[PDB]
């Protein structure tokens, strides 16, 4: 089938599109740099793009991983972007990895410290902004969410779409942007 659904359904995911990606998944860049999200939102102006990092794929890093990307939700947030805003700072935060990884090719990271500043740095804020807005009930609420990603990830791998929050997309109907244009409206017009 080309889809599967999701019981029970993702929280906050009404007229949504997420993507459960890592930063070690060369699919995942390639529609990082492709700019898939960014061309869905031209496609689909009225939905909103989510990223949901996985964090089994996500390496010795991957707690602190969520935590700035979960930040960067709320940022963009604040700020009425999303992922599908190449400015935004979880689109930001993404390519400062990917080009980590796959054009640096960075194996690890020296400490946590180094790991922690990249993203700060790519999203041109300060540990303390972080820090203070992990404690807040927000934040525990965001990574709360993305611990649904692994689950999600492991039926067919990365990256996983799941349209509104029901409807998670097979990658082998996937072959252009023109599919994935075609499942998205079939999808996000059932119940």
């Amino acid at each position: 089938n080309s889809f599967i659904t999701l019981n029970p359904s993702l929280p906050n995911s009404e007229n949504s599109v997420i993507e459960a990606f890592s930063y070690k998944c060369i699919h995942c860049y390639n529609h990082h740099k492709f700019g898939t999200l960014e061309k869905l939102r031209e496609a689909f102006p009225n939905l909103h793009f989510k990223l949901y990092p996985v964090s089994l794929m996500n390496g010795e890093f991957s707690k602190e991983m969520n935590e700035l990307f979960a930040f960067a939700q709320y940022k963009d947030e604040q700020n009425g972007k999303d992922a599908s805003y190449s400015d935004s700072l979880s689109h930001k935060l993404a390519d400062v990895y990917f080009v980590s990884y796959f054009l640096n090719k960075q194996r690890n990271f020296s400490n946590l410290d180094e790991f922690y500043d990249i993203g700060l740095k790519a999203m041109n804020v300060n540990k303390n902004e972080v820090l203070n807005f992990l404690n807040t009930p927000k934040a525990k609420e965001i990574l709360s969410e993305f611990q649904r990603a692994n689950d999600i990830a492991k039926t067919y791998g990365t990256p996983a779409f799941v349209v509104n929050g029901k409807y998670q997309i097979n990658p082998s109907a996937i072959n252009s942007m023109q599919d994935l244009e075609d499942l998205v409206k079939k999808l996000s017009n059932m119940k």
